[PDB]
């Protein structure tokens, strides 16, 4: 489910990346490894019974959601216009409550 | 042990399509090379364990396995259907093993 | 996130700057740049999270980010850095590292 | 570090035949030179240390090791005389590491 | 922290030398900087942290370094006997002064 969301942002961020000039290689490949990664974050907490895990998830997010100030703001040329910054960020917080709440879930199971 | 077999059989078939992934995929690709390989090391990490724990996390790469091939064949193409079917085949049969082999480690610990 | 705004700064100056370091450098020049972005998740796990330990590990991160500099100006065949642009985002690490100290202080409450 | 010296003659016969490796078969060729290297640190961490966790840490490398032979034999790339030899010395190194972890377990 | 600058004499010998070894070899070479330039965290870290372990991590850095020397002494022809000799002296530099402090936090304790 959350990885089913989480595609969504995969499939509009993915060709946002694919577009970053070799110019900008590295930050572009760390990029990247954020947003695929993310994949394997939530893959791993479901798979396992720690709640550190889930909070690393989150990390992981709130990270992505750097990127998306990077690529608009940081990296000249910029990557992202701030509508598809906004676009973005609204696919990754629909992720982000659901995340919220599976936390508050397995909290609540204390 | 025959989990490392059937696992290799899951190397034979996806390797050399994931090594004709377009280098304009170039960063998936290396991603998910260093993901099907690795995955080796998490299933003999798990063999010379008593931890359930690292049954689980093998199983998280197994689910990041597939995920690599749901991803890989929405791409615009590299993998062709049948491809994923195929791949999906060998990867369930080394799932059902792991998946015995977890659930007897917790018929075990009662 | 009043910290990794002002980290932001840090990293609009260095960014272009570390962009531009010769391909000679390629390892070294990498390996700057992870540590300039990384560094935000530094924050952010330490921001996601109540212990110090953590804040500890991206102060750190900032010492070794120094560390970058001081070598980056220093090296050779060819050159990389500049004793100005070292002087220069000092500045913008302290203000963070100012600002990581009021954070450090507010938690070991 | 009995081991690492040991060791030391798997990275000697390894390592030029790691190096010719074609780079059609680049990142298999990479993860397999950091398997191969990587293996000294491991050895290392153990032995600056008292957590047999590290040990085993090292027997898994050693493992992954024993995989990347089965993997460069089935891709020509390496001939099955090399693995032959490769084999020994990495059971030379595996044997060491038996004892030692045995030592560490008897209390 | 006369370590991490008594490091630093370590790096200033041995980083252009690393960098003068042939793309033939490009794996280890890199593998050989990402140890060497490396190690400045793991000293770093240890510093703002009390648990020995990461001493110990430290050692095992500087340990992994020299292994990197006979690596390359004998790459069949690519480090000099003399150019060997001379890090050995500057990380034993390095060495004598985690000893200490590594020795020192097993009184303290």
């Amino acid at each position: 489910l959350i990885v089913e969301r989480y595609e969504r942002v995969i499939s509009y961020l993915y060709p946002i990346a694919q577009s970053i000039p070799r110019k900008h290689g590295v930050a572009r490949e760390m990029f990247l490894k954020c947003l695929l990664g993310q994949v394997e974050l939530f893959i791993v907490a479901g798979k396992s019974n720690q709640v550190s895990k889930l909070y690393a998830a989150d990390a992981g997010l709130a990270m992505l959601r750097f990127w998306l100030r990077f690529l608009a703001g940081i990296q000249k040329p910029h990557a992202m216009t701030p509508h598809q910054v906004e676009t973005a960020q609204v696919l990754i917080a629909e992720v982000g409550r659901i995340l919220g709440s599976w936390i508050a879930r397995v909290n609540r199971k204390g």
